[PDB]
């Protein structure tokens, strides 16, 4: 999904 200030 997403993490911190990035999403994948
Ligand atoms: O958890 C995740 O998928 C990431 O940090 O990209």
């Amino acid at each position: 999904x997403c993490f911190x200030k990035t999403c994948t």
